[PDB]
């Protein structure tokens, strides 16, 4: 039993429910639970597919702002960025297909999690985005590398620099999700997909997943290293401290370079 | 010279019709014919563009699964995969533009053939997919590498793991075809494109085609090799045998790997 | 050096640059120098946080400048002009501040190559976007052969270059060649609203985003740009290239030998 993830297996499908009330923030503990889920999924021969969704209104609204306050320093910040990067690389490397079922919102760290899953389905009105620059920070869980490789460099640029999220319907247009389903049947419609996948032989599922990883170049991996380093730098900068303080104080930050 | 392809040159457009009854399956002999067609195209100064289409219902419904059952060892299955891979690479490397005109369906090996062409046009209702996993197999003619580079790895994953084809209209949305035409004037509309292309200088068409190949990395090429290796292993596995036997006998396979 | 065919105003930390090389905003060598100066200015000025580039008159830019590609120009000079454009456009893409192209009317050939070198693009629904160089028996020489397929996919890029037919702004949005389309009546203003959102961000995070986005270009993209300039020169002095350009200047269809 994991603290913020509950898992129920039915017909070789592990349905994992993220439950870190009220917005399912990707805290350090949740990351540990994610790594444990992937370990469990990889060892259980009965499990052929995993579907991940959020409890409550949201898939996941972000990383946990409580771990990024004034009390945290630059080395811990780089390390926290790297914990999310490592965790989400474990998800993406999972030998069993992992589907993110998104309703409500997947923002920031939450979208970075979803992005590391092999497939995503969303409701039409779900909000997907990377609003980290509102805090004077950058995405630090590989979002700067994953997002442009989904939606292209230009859209990714716009989404990061404006911080504005896009709807599930728009994310479909831009290739950030696989498909949209109605809110009423959304989890069930995603489970239908999982059930089709569960019918295929494990060795072929594994093979497809492996062969899909060839787009992860050494330029990609070095980008992820760079992102973690930059994250720590901006985090401890005057502008990064101000951005985070402004958010907590419900005011518009003032950046000075 | 060419058994299951016939080529007619009119107004600098080579129209190649694939006709390998019943389903235009991509057999070893077909591969040979395609290689010859490409050498012919490159060497005939009168040819400026090639349009490839299927005789009958389909562009091509897949590899020749009957011919697959002549295989008794992994190495032979890997060799058959490599033959397709080599054949389609010769297509993609062709110094004259090659258009696939898809009506009805392009599935499995047939989609892999179309994907090696420079451009693709389709009818709204055509079915395009990679259903090899229904056979306990994977795509082995570079489909694992080409498909995600068209539609994105998420959509490619869904396509391969579910085996469900997408329509021509959907393939357009996902970037797997260039365009869709009405089913009544489909081949005429594709030929209008080819005629526009035939108006350009041969050295410029060759230059454009060369310059487009920079999108293929070492990871792509290594991926193709790995795909061939995996293909042969899954082919002679119990589940591979079962899936092929089940398809041939028109029943649902029973996987237990 | 005052800018010759560019003008720049700065408001709310947004440098608004207007290309004005009448009548079609052709990307001449002088225009390239102006663009390089703009990027130089923008990178030096801590007060500028974002750039929006648009065209004066009917077009963003209708092409490179035909006056530099006549029978009097030889091969070495043609390759060097291709290289000028490529290097200028790489300066734009490598800019440490966000650059937005706001396209109305048309962005064609060298003009689209320019717009493609910017980080984002917005267009009107009826703007024409394309690479029509093969009409002249030439190829795109300002990195279009490498940038275009990385926006729209190799298949669509192939079709655009081989047919020379432009696509609409609305189609360009579908194919990922622009970020968005706005109404022709509020077009520049709608683009400036985006610029203003971006100018609210810390300069270090904006720089970091841009740098981290560079990783999408392979070593083969860079080799490809160099090969493109090499081919451009060869085709430029070839019988077919000389004929495409002469036919264009004479307002007739070209007839090509091979």
């Amino acid at each position: 039993m994991l603290k913020f993830l509950s898992v129920r297996v039915e017909d070789h499908i592990a349905v994992a429910t993220l439950n870190h009330a009220p917005a399912n923030a990707m805290s350090s503990q949740v990351m540990h639970d994610v790594t444990e889920l992937i370990d469990q999924v990889e060892k259980d021969d009965n499990i052929r597919v995993v579907v991940i969704h959020g409890e409550g209104r949201f898939f996941s609204a972000g990383a946990d702002i409580k771990e990024f306050t004034s009390v945290t320093e630059a080395k811990q910040a780089t390390e926290l960025a790297q914990l999310g990067q490592v965790t989400f690389e474990r998800v993406e490397k999972c030998s069993k297909p992992v589907i993110a079922a998104i309703h409500g919102a997947a923002l920031g760290g939450g979208l970075e999690f979803a992005m590391s899953c092999h497939m995503r389905f969303a409701t039409e009105s779900a909000k997907l985005g990377l609003p980290e620059l509102t805090l004077g920070l950058i995405p630090g869980f590989a979002g700067t590398q994953r997002l442009p490789r989904y939606v292209g460099k230009a859209k990714a640029c716009e989404m990061m620099l404006t911080s504005t999220p896009i709807t599930g319907a728009e994310a479909l247009k831009w290739g950030l999700v696989n498909g949209v389903f109605a809110e009423e049947t959304f989890l069930d419609d995603t489970l239908k997909v999982a059930k089709q996948i569960a019918g295929k032989s494990p060795a072929t599922a594994r093979a497809v997943l492996e062969l899909l990883q060839t787009t992860k170049s050494s330029h990609y991996y070095e980008g992820v290293q760079r992102e973690a380093q930059i994250f720590g730098e901006v985090f401890t900068s005057e502008d990064g401290r101000e951005g985070v303080a402004a958010f907590l104080e419900k005011r518009k930050p003032s950046f000075s370079g």
